[PDB]
């Protein structure tokens, strides 16, 4: 679900700045924008490994 | 759904060049920016009446 990941990362953003959290969150829109649903699935995955690996 | 949000905004633009579905994309996109998701969704199902009253 997209919805979980873009709060994840942006409550991440929000508490802390992360860079890779910002850089994640703008590949999301990108592909978004652009359609490319298989880029979004797999920087959704790649998104929650990130945030888990900080908690 | 997120993606399915996206998927028929995009095939708006994409296939009429419809300004109105141009400008809700790109609100969106800015509004995930932001990071107020309650009112992101709130945009999306706006989106998804006015695609539904194109038909």
């Amino acid at each position: 679900p997209l919805w979980q990941v873009f709060y994840l990362l942006n409550t991440c953003i929000k508490r802390t700045g992360d860079p890779t959290c910002k850089k994640l969150a703008k590949a999301l829109r990108e592909c978004l924008k652009k359609g490319d649903l298989k880029a979004c699935n797999e920087l959704a995955d790649k998104a929650v490994k990130y945030i888990n690996s900080l908690e």
